[PDB]
């Protein structure tokens, strides 16, 4: 009844929310600007000082807040990351460690981010999650903002929820967005803008494949645009089309550009009709500003937006992803370079699937053919790492060059179109590798 006074009684300072979390304890929190950097401050402080230790921190998409706070070099010995999506930060802690005398200081878990509620809650165990939170209003709840993921449930299965009220979060609406302060266990408040994700600039393969990808997209297409510099920036070539859906993972500003425009009416759909649905949100400040209050953008757990078998229950799903690497028989690494892991899975292979399942449905892998500027091909006899992409699950591939769907194809036939899709100069030795791999 009383939630001013609830609100009181669990209002606290950012140290003494952090002061009784357990060593040797599982903690995790939300995707990049849902990190709560006043918690995380303090938690970083508890570690400075030697008064926590063993504390594995289990997160995805990490910010500055964190890289500046918890994640710093000097802590790992205490708090330990293990990061589900490799970014910048930890490929920086990795060099670190190697150079000071080949340590390893940062652990990657492995996942399918539909999978991730369940790894984390049931397989991993999390004692404490921490996200930031739009204002408390009149009826009790807050709201997880640019945030549902996994958080949306971790917030509920941890033994604690600590969150960081922020007039700056918007008040988004979702299945299970909305917090009740019932069960919240203690509120810090820090109003600061919120992290914005930089802006990528175009390289000239992105005409050609936005244009390929253009012709591909049918009408009433349901939208998914993964990460990376490709998919945000390909999509604004649908400017054009009318009765667009989104049931997309991460939402960009691409795909909020589509729906300002009045591209994405959501009419198509089957599930959410009406509605742009993503599990969690990305952009600069103008993004975060419009998605406040917004009545047609729905946000979802990932357990409901990456599972293939819901993806797939909307007809003519668009699912357009990025890649590293590509193999002759259409495997792809997305998320492994130079003997380290650059990123993660994440929900490619999640969307790979449910594009295909969808009725009229395609799912597309697209790359510039080549990289370090036309040294490397990006389409290469066999990868070495990890396959993010099994061969039989890849649909489309798409470079500046064309398309090929690999659906039904032989092996002679895969490796014969994917030649022709790398970049000329490197078509020559492709073929002799697919001739010694008796691919051909
Ligand atoms: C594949 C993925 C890493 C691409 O992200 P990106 O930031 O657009 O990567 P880029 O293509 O721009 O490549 C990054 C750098 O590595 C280089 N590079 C790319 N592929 C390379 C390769 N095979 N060999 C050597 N260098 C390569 C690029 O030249 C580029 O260099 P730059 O720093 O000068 O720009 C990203 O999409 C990803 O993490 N995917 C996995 C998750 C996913 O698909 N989720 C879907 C649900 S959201």
């Amino acid at each position: 009844m009383d939630i001013r006074a609830l609100y009181d009684e669990k209002l606290t300072t950012p140290e003494e929310a952090v002061s009784s979390i357990a060593s040797g304890s599982h903690l995790s929190m939300g995707g990049f600007a849902a990190e709560p950097p006043a918690l995380l401050k303090a938690l970083a402080d508890r570690a400075t000082r030697g008064d926590i230790g063993d504390l594995r921190v289990y997160y995805f998409e990490t910010a500055k807040i964190a890289g500046d706070t918890i994640l710093r070099y000097e802590l790992n010995n205490r708090i330990k990351p293990y990061s589900m999506f490799v970014t910048a930060v930890e490929r920086a802690l990795i060099r670190r460690g190697i150079e000071d005398g080949g340590r390893k200081v940062v652990n990657y878990v492995p996942s399918n981010f539909h999978q991730a509620p369940r790894l984390l809650a049931e397989e991993i165990g999390i004692d404490t999650f921490m996200h930031t939170v739009s204002p408390m209003d009149c009826h009790g709840y807050f709201s997880l903002g640019v945030g549902n993921d996994y958080s949306s449930r971790i917030a509920r299965s941890a033994r604690r929820f600590i969150v960081e009220v922020n007039r700056y979060m918007p008040r988004v609406q979702g299945e299970a967005a909305a917090i009740h302060i019932s069960e919240v266990d203690a509120i810090v408040e820090n109003h600061v803008p919120l992290i914005e994700m930089p802006v990528r600039s175009a390289i000239p393969e992105y005409t050609s494949i936005s244009h390929i990808i253009a012709d591909l997209v049918p009408d009433g297409a349901c939208l998914q645009m993964g990460v990376g510099a490709l998919p945000n920036l390909v999509c604004g070539v649908l400017k054009d089309r009318n009765d667009l859906g989104i049931h997309t993972e991460v939402l960009n500003p691409g795909l909020v550009d589509l729906i300002r425009r009045g591209v994405v009416t959501n009419q198509r759909k089957t599930l959410d009709r009406g509605r742009s649905v993503f599990t969690f949100a990305m952009g600069q400040q103008e993004m975060y500003e419009y998605l406040n209050d917004h009545p047609a953008i729905f946000s979802r757990p990932v357990d409901y937006v990456n599972d293939p078998h819901i993806i797939a229950q909307n007809d003519n799903v668009v699912s357009i992803n990025a890649t590293l690497q590509i193999d002759l028989t259409g495997a792809c690494n997305s998320e492994h370079m130079l003997g380290h892991q650059y990123s993660a899975s994440g929900g490619q292979l999640d969307f790979v699937r449910g594009a295909y399942a969808s009725k009229g449905g395609r799912s597309i892998i697209a790359t510039p053919s080549t990289a370090a500027k036309g040294t490397v091909s990006r389409i290469i006899p066999r990868i070495d790492g990890p396959v993010t992409t099994p061969r039989i699950d890849t649909h489309y591939i798409v470079t500046e060059f064309g398309a090929v769907n690999l659906k039904g194809l032989s092996s002679t036939e895969r490796a014969l179109r994917i030649i022709e899709l790398a970049h000329p100069d490197f078509r020559d030795e492709l073929t002799q590798a697919a001739k010694k791999m008796h691919l051909i």
